[PDB]
């Protein structure tokens, strides 16, 4: 369920403390469950209106690039073909998210053997956008692991205070 | 929906594209292991492992009591195959025969999909130098990770339905 508070206090700290090598980003680690798909743990730095409005309506269920990614494991832009594609269909997420400027992006993605689904959702906010997308891209492999070792460690840590 | 990994031409053809990429971490064996975890018998290998191993361990299920194959199973990171995670499971009967091959130190990738597939991405220095082969793991490993997680995605496309 993912629900401590102090756990996820940690993480996020571990996520902020390496992320912000690759720029000054915008991110959201969001991870859901299908034995808990009303209450996905968000670990972020968007803007807190816009997630608390994001969990409040439960948008990850028509988002696109959490559509994407459940059928991805490697990493993609937001507007690849299979977003744009998803976004025709329901425009609704990304039509609010412009407000904070959330616009272009990269989705990392991540399954578990736990039925866990971990994607690392990363923007450059307003910034220029060229030389963010190929920072991101140079740095792909890098922050593929990122998202990797992040999982692994909020796993540990919840397997430690289960033990606890 | 993803179909069986079983057609011989693209299975060759996805052989060489990742013999091609590997070969720049090193001269190395590799295998790349899919196996379903919800019917996980007949797992699919695509590797340059020497034959007469692969082939034992396909006749005799090996993959369900291999130490790294076990470990694989519950990890999202890739891990050495002297962690401690692996010693604990080390029947040691895999890495006994192994041996016989100079099988001996190694690495496992490990990629979870959403088809209920776990694949692995499995190296070994062979009788080739070790610490050269551990210092080139230890640098390289988020790029050996994108190459499990790219070969892996192109299977599948490749079987997709
Ligand atoms: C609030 C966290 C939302 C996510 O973690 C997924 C995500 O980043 N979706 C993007 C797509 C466009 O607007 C978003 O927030
Ligand atoms: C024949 C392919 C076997 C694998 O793909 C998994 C693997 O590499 N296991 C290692 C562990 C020690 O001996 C092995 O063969």
């Amino acid at each position: 369920y993912f629900d401590n508070e102090s756990i996820n206090e940690d993480i996020k700290n571990y996520i902020q403390r390496r992320i912000k090598a690759y720029g000054d980003l915008r991110y959201s680690y969001l991870v859901m469950n299908k034995k808990t798909p009303l209450h996905p743990t968000i670990i972020s730095n968007y803007p807190l209106d816009w997630v608390k409005k994001y969990k409040k309506n439960s948008y990850h269920l028509i988002d696109p690039v959490i559509l994407t990614a459940k059928d991805k494991v490697a990493p993609f832009a937001w507007d690849d073909n299979s977003v744009i594609n998803k976004k025709s269909t329901d425009s609704a997420v990304f039509k609010l998210a412009r407000e904070y400027n959330i616009v272009n992006g990269y989705t990392f993605v991540l399954h578990d053997n736990s039925n866990n689904m971990a994607t690392l959702n990363i923007s450059n906010g307003s910034d220029d956008s060229i030389s963010f997308d190929e920072s991101i891209e140079i740095n792909k492999e890098k922050i593929q692991m990122l998202l990797i070792l992040t999982h692994e460690k909020m796993l540990g840590l919840y397997q430690s205070n289960s033990d606890k």
